[PDB]
């Protein structure tokens, strides 16, 4: 059903974190094939949430965590926050992982596929 | 901290289209208060609550901030519609001249403290 919607994924980040999120777009896209920076409106079938400290103080893409939790697949990648700092709302993938952690992401990735 | 530690005393926040009577209260006041400047900072923080308030998403989850100095005043909608601050602190803008005068008295007994 995938056509039903345009894009495999979409990586969500702040500002500044943009370079960074471009590699992880190359990295999914780079190896039915799998990628697009978000960058709104992207129908997609699964999300990034590259939480970092940046984005942290950037509240407003903050708002969007919620938009995602709320109302289905989402990726929290979360890279250079202590794991203090880090919202409880998800102690219920670790930048400490395989390649920093874009295993993972790729790696819980695929199961998607099979469901769509 | 001090009574010098926060720009201003006051900020009005308030939706899109409660712009012209959110420059209204901020007009009450003084007679320092500030219409909410996308991160401005301030002491006092002022929402605007009114029917479009609660319809508006963006705004919506700004007032959550709240609760959470933060005075809300509500306005334009019933006693009902009022979204379930029951458990807290608000100030109904039905009081003398709409609830303004109230607001005015909130901040200034929170001034005190600093």
């Amino acid at each position: 059903s995938r056509w039903s919607k345009d894009y495999d994924v979409c990586v969500c980040h702040s500002e500044e974190d943009l370079v960074a999120a471009q590699d992880l777009v190359s990295y999914l896209e780079g190896s039915g094939a799998i990628s697009e920076l978000c960058q709104a409106l992207s129908s997609s079938h699964c999300r990034v949430l590259l939480i970092t400290p940046g984005f942290l103080q950037d509240p407003w893409c903050k708002y969007q965590m919620l938009q995602a939790l709320t109302e289905g697949c989402t990726i929290p990648l979360l890279s250079g926050l202590s794991r203090a700092a880090y919202p409880p709302e998800l102690r219920f993938v670790d930048g400490r992982g395989p390649d920093g952690g874009f295993r993972q992401v790729k790696e819980a990735v695929m199961r998607y596929l099979q469901t769509l």
